[PDB]
């Protein structure tokens, strides 16, 4: 039908100006599953639920690998290379239809540097026949991050990556009919979830081969869809080795349609948890930073900027769902103004995807662990489940949402 299209530092949709106002929902086609694996009758109530709050775009997982770990999704979608679940892909075609009657749009991403989905760690262990080691368990994150990036130079993990875009971009909805790559539904196509170049050790090869990698993958896509928008998936300079040069050239493809930036300042030790008072106006003097940082190289490279991920945690990082999270609701107010100013001043500011959606997703687990057959919710399966997600019931926090989601709009 009609595509979200971009026009130098925004996107257009119809020809009218469009702006993301949108959550994370990694689960979404998981739960449109048609088998005991979904929740249909939950996930209708979601969208019908985040519609009513003024969400217009959610950014969700595509394809997951089989991964022995505590920490990944069971079960997946991907059993060994080549072997894909044609009954969880219709919870896909089933959410691509879900999102078309309420006029939402989705960015989907189709790996991950991380092991929550098995992701490109995943692809090597099959490749080099040993399993995963889970990093929550051996806590060896530069090992991991390495592990991970050697993805980008295996033959053989390309050959069975670009054999995975082909077989998602060239469906038909099943439901529909419709062939996905003329479906407006999806506004991008996104290589993965967090790509980095490697640790905090990374060579200027290694640099360069990323770089490659990006200009490449988009490339490939292109070939299969000339029409959808295409994205990396990038935290930005964090997700750079710290290199704001290798952000910028790894974006400079006119394959890449526009550029992503993560923020994560309890994460990054910007902000403690535990020390929230303390520690919150260093790590906000930080963050500002980094937006105005990476809206300069979207004025650069003449491209919108989307915030795709950005979250904190509860007061004083409990995952309990009836903890405050007045550190949250300010953090967003912030984000929000500034991110807000920056579009009516004409910048590439060109929305956001907060991280992330619980909605009516609950956990009886008494260490917020998730386990098979648990509800999915917006925190993945290696971390706590309410670490950073905004349930149903959180008020404070959807009446921001609610108040810029609609400030946001054209
Ligand atoms: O993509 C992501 N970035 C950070 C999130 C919060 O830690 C995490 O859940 C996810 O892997």
């Amino acid at each position: 039908e009609h595509f979200v299209r971009v026009n130098g530092g925004h996107f257009e949709l119809q020809g009218k100006p469009y702006v993301i106002t949108g959550v994370n929902m990694w689960y979404a086609a998981y739960l449109g599953a048609p088998n005991e694996v979904g929740d249909r009758d939950r996930l209708a109530k979601e969208l019908d639920n985040l519609k009513a709050i003024g969400v217009n775009n959610l950014r969700v997982l595509a394809v997951s690998e089989k991964s022995e770990i505590n920490s990944a999704v069971k079960p997946a979608v991907t059993n060994g290379f080549g072997n894909y679940d044609e009954t969880l892909l219709q919870g896909l075609d089933y959410l691509l239809v879900e999102l078309a009657k309420r006029d939402m749009t989705v960015v989907l991403y189709f790996n991950n540097f991380w092991q929550w989905s098995g992701g490109m760690t995943q692809y090597m262990a099959w490749i080099e026949g040993e399993p995963v080691q889970d990093p929550n368990v051996t806590n060896e994150w530069e090992a991991f991050m390495a592990k991970s990036a050697s993805f980008y130079r295996s033959e053989k993990a390309q050959q069975e990556y670009r054999k995975t875009l082909e077989k998602i971009i060239t469906r038909v909805n099943s439901i529909n009919g419709k062939a996905y790559v003329d479906d407006a539904t999806i506004m991008s196509w996104q290589l993965a979830n967090e790509p980095r170049p490697g640790n905090s050790q990374t060579t200027a090869e290694e640099k360069q081969i990323y770089i490659d990698w990006v200009h490449a993958a988009a490339a490939y896509i292109k070939t299969l869809d000339a029409h959808h928008l295409v994205s990396s998936g990038s935290e930005g300079e964090m997700g750079s080795v710290n290199d704001m040069q290798v952000f910028i050239d790894a974006h400079a493809t006119p394959d890449i349609d526009y550029l992503t930036y993560h923020m994560w300042i309890r994460n990054w030790s910007w902000f403690d948890k535990t020390k929230p008072a303390e520690t919150w106006p260093s790590a906000w003097e930080k963050a500002q930073n980094y937006m105005r940082a990476h809206i300069d190289v979207a004025k650069q490279l003449n491209k919108p900027l989307v915030l795709e991920e950005f979250g904190l945690d509860r007061d004083m990082g409990s995952y309990a769902m009836d903890s405050t999270t007045e550190y949250r609701d300010n953090y967003f107010r912030g984000v929000f103004e500034l991110m807000l100013a920056s579009l009516e001043q004409g910048e590439p500011s060109a929305g956001y995807n907060i991280w992330a959606w619980n909605g009516y997703g609950r956990t009886t687990r008494a260490n917020y662990w998730w386990q098979e057959g648990d509800d999915f919710m917006g925190d993945p399966p290696q971390e706590e489940q309410g670490m950073y997600g905004v349930f149903d019931t959180d008020t404070s926090t959807i009446a921001i949402m609610k108040e810029f989601n609609a400030r946001f709009q054209p």
